C-alpha cells in the first residue's frame, strides 16, 4: 500500500496531464440557483469511481458579467485526475471579489455538507479556483480560509493588491498580454506580496490574452492538476512537474548545481 493514502490514479506523465482527460470516468449533477445557500449554483463533476476512497473538493467562480459556462471545461478536465468539482454562478454577475470569495465557501460548505456526492469527499481536503474577479475571490477565500489546502487565481482581478497573510499554497497564473487585469498592476503584485514561506508559484501564459482561461488551454490544465495533486492530495509524485530537476531522469539519482546559469 502507498504511504500516502490520498493517492489516486496511476504514477503520472507529461502525456497524461496534457490530454484532455485524466484517468478517472466523471459524471455530472447540477444544483439550482433557490437550492444553493449562499451562491448562484453550479454544476458538480465528480469521479464516477468511488473505490479507491475519497476525493479532495475544488469550487471555481467566474468572473464579472460572466455565468459558469466561461469556466466550464475546468470540471471535467480537472474532476477527471480525481477531484470532486463544483463551477458555479455567483449571486449576481455583478458581485465583486470579495463577494466571490464568500459564494466560494459557501459552494463548498454545500458540497460537503447538502450535496449527493458529499459521500465522495474528504471534507478535510478542500480548494477553491477563479477566473478574473473570481480569481480575486480565491484570494481572499484563500487569506480568510486558512484550513484551504491550495487556492488557483486564473488571471485575477483585485484592487488589494497586499496578499501578504495568505499562507494557503497558491498557484497564481497570468497572461502576459492582459489588458483587463494587466499582469504588472495585479498577477505579479499579488505573487510579489504572498509569503515566502508559502509554498507558492506564478505561471504566466505566453501571448495570452485574459480570456485564456475560459477555454480547453493545456498548460492550464497541466499545472492546475499538478497543483491540486501536491497539495490537496499531498501528492509528492506530481513536484517533478511544478519544481522539475535533472534526477527526475531515471538514469539520475541525484543532480545538485549552482542554477540558475
Ligand atoms: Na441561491
Ligand atoms: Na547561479
Amino acid at each position: 500500500m502507498a504511504a500516502n493514502p490520498y493517492e489516486r490514479g496511476p504514477d503520472p506523465t507529461e502525456a497524461s496531464l496534457e490530454a484532455s482527460s485524466g484517468p478517472f470516468s466523471v459524471s455530472e449533477t447540477s444544483v439550482s440557483r433557490l437550492s444553493a445557500s449562499g451562491f448562484g449554483g453550479g454544476t458538480i463533476y465528480y469521479p464516477t469511481t468511488t473505490s479507491s476512497g475519497t476525493y479532495g473538493a475544488v469550487a471555481i467562480s467566474p468572473g464579472y458579467t460572466a455565468t459558469q459556462s466561461s469556466i466550464a471545461w475546468l470540471g471535467p478536465r480537472l474532476a477527471s485526475h480525481g477531484f470532486v468539482v463544483i463551477t458555479i454562478d455567483t449571486n449576481t454577475t455583478f458581485d465583486q471579489p470579495d463577494s466571490r470569495a464568500r459564494q466560494l465557501m459557501a459552494a463548498l460548505n454545500y458540497l460537503v455538507n447538502r450535496s449527493s456526492v458529499r459521500s465522495r469527499i474528504d471534507s478535510s481536503r478542500l480548494a477553491v479556483m477563479g477566473h478574473s474577479m473570481g480569481g480575486g475571490g480565491t484570494l481572499r477565500a484563500a487569506e480568510d480560509n486558512p484550513s484551504l489546502k491550495a487556492a488557483i487565481p486564473l488571471t485575477p482581478w483585485h484592487t488589494n493588491k497586499n496578499w501578504s497573510s495568505v499562507r494557503v499554497p497558491t498557484l497564481i497564473i497570468g497572461a502576459e498580454n492582459d489588458t483587463i487585469a494587466p499582469v504588472s498592476s495585479h498577477a505579479k503584485p499579488f505573487y510579489n506580496s504572498l509569503p515566502s514561506s508559502t509554498p507558492k508559484a506564478y505561471l504566466e501564459l505566453n501571448g495570452a490574452s485574459h480570456f485564456a482561461p475560459n477555454s480547453s488551454n493545456t498548460t492550464i490544465g497541466k499545472y492546475s492538476v499538478s497543483w491540486l495533486k501536491r497539495f490537496v492530495d499531498n501528492d509528492t509524485r506530481y513536484s517533478q512537474f511544478l519544481c522539475p530537476a535533472p534526477h527526475d531522469d531515471s538514469a539520475i539519482s541525484e543532480y545538485r548545481s549552482t542554477c540558475p546559469y
